[PDB]
């Protein structure tokens, strides 16, 4: 039965969401290299968030398993006996994963190093990255949202998830007809504040909007929340991520008992400093470790931050230029065949990339083998599982068929785009698969792929758990 399974495919590709669609799907056994089935394998096509596949595999090339990010606080000389210093820097290399309680736990060691006083300026030194903060073809209107937040080398990320450059934004009702509660997170007192917002009647009209209007620092708040609805919350990104994380800071430092008296802002190490004091410093923990919640959730900010540490490893240099070189370099190091790609980000999110099918086949197979190849393939998202960590954006996807807790990939999703690439282990031979599609005029074929993905379970000796 090989002969039958290419008839299934076949069918399943007859599928009607598949309208005017160009799907480009291969199937590759690693331990004998037989190719299982190959349509449009070497088309070229918009891969969205697979790219972060590629991005991935040259980021632990280029830094290691073993590389941590680092983040340290400085000032001109030691603290005054009286307690003085001067202009203070808060400097970030390009941690994805720095928190609030870890900006706060370094306000703590400012504090317990003798500092009582800054009488100067505090300053937000993201110099490790260039400060271009978006692609050039991301979308405008896409801007107030996660997975298009800024980027730099200092951004303070939110939650257990680490989703970076952003604000939690809670929106609660009061009585109908007041207006209602805006919390603005993190970027309190940072981010402008526009609430036109009202409470309607109990059990009326939902219809709350939340943005932040191009080209501003204002979070504007519109429409009507019903009086018993739910309290409302949402991530929404703000404006220069490491002037919110200055302002974070300056807040840490007042509660742990150390004063500034003068302003935030952006700004160097003046270089003009010799033996530079430094009064506080955290490390993150290591890439593969970052792996996690970077591919098993898909962090757009996570992978651009990556790309420009990339390029600062090979070419001292924080640039999407750099590091993409850098990416190309690395896999095609890795033995890969960098022809059919053209890269634009880490994350895949612009619609300037272009990777074939074969390609990721390719970079599935030599990956296999590398030795991060363990740590590799732990953070793709397992196809069923409930828990969000190890589920990922496949945690509601194929339960309860061959495909639960076997299948590990990669999905990716955007208007007119979808993939779904990856691994399929089992008794019969480890198995790498890629589907990218566009065309498709509805929603992402995600019923078609996860079909797929099921029925190479099954023949590579898998069975539903039921
Ligand atoms: B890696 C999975 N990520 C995505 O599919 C994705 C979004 O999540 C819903 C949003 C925007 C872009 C994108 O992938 C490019
Ligand atoms: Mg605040
Ligand atoms: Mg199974």
């Amino acid at each position: 039965r090989l002969t039958e399974l290419r008839e299934d495919i076949d069918a399943i590709l007859e599928d009607p969401a598949l309208e005017g669609a160009v799907s480009g799907v291969v199937v590759v056994d690693t331990a004998t290299g037989e190719e299982l089935y190959s349509r449009d394998g070497g088309e070229q096509l918009l891969p969205a968030s697979n790219m972060k596949l590629f991005t991935a595999a040259a980021a632990l090339e280029v830094l290691g398993a073993d590389h941590s990010f680092g983040t340290e606080v400085a000032a001109e000389s030691a603290p005054g006996r009286r307690g003085e210093v001067q202009d203070l820097y808060l400097v970030g290399r390009g941690d994805p994963t720095l928190s609030a309680e870890d900006l706060d736990a370094m306000a703590a060691e400012v504090a317990a190093s003798g500092v009582r006083t800054v009488r100067g300026d505090l300053y937000a030194d993201d110099t490790w990255f260039d400060s271009e903060r978006l692609v050039d073809d991301w979308w405008p209107e896409d801007e107030p949202y996660a997975y298009s937040a800024q980027i730099s080398a200092l951004t303070v990320a939110h939650g257990e998830r680490f989703d970076t450059g952003v604000t939690e934004v809670s929106v609660t009702p009061a009585a109908e007809g007041e207006p209602a509660d805006v919390d603005l997170g993190a970027a309190e007192g940072y981010a402008e504040l526009d609430n036109r917002a009202v409470t309607g009647a109990a059990g009326s009209a939902n219809t709350l909007v939340i943005d932040r209007p191009v080209g501003t620092n204002t979070i504007a708040v519109t429409g009507s929340l019903p009086a018993d609805a739910a309290p409302v919350t949402a991530l929404r990104t703000v404006d220069e991520p490491a002037a919110l994380a200055g302002h974070l800071f300056e807040e840490a430092l007042e509660s742990n008992g150390v004063t500034v008296k003068g302003d935030v802002g952006l700004g160097g190490v003046p270089a003009d400093w010799q033996d530079a004091e430094v009064l506080a410093d955290h490390t993150s923990a290591e890439l593969s470790e970052i792996l996690v919640p970077f591919m098993k959730f898909s962090n757009n900010g996570h992978a651009e931050m990556l790309v420009k540490s990339i390029g600062q490893e090979t070419a001292g240099a924080g640039t999407w230029d750099a590091g993409l070189v850098g990416v190309e370099e690395a896999l095609s190091g890795l033995g890969v065949d960098t022809a059919g790609l053209v890269l634009n980000d880490g994350s895949g999110l612009s619609r300037g990339n272009l990777v074939t099918a074969d390609t990721v086949v390719d970079l599935l197979g030599q990956a296999g083998s590398a030795p991060w190849a363990q740590t590799w393939s732990a953070s793709l998202p397992v196809a069923g599982e409930s828990d969000p960590f190890v589920g990922g954006t496949l945690a509601n996807r194929m339960r309860g068929t061959a495909a639960e807790g076997v299948v590990e990939a990669k999905t990716g999703t955007m208007s007119g785009v979808s993939a779904l690439s990856g691994y399929v282990p089992g008794p019969e031979g480890e198995l790498a698969f890629s589907i990218v599609n566009n065309g498709h005029s509805g929603p992402a074929p995600l019923a078609v792929q996860d079909a797929i993905a099921v029925r190479l379970a099954e023949y590579a000796g898998h069975q539903a758990p039921e």
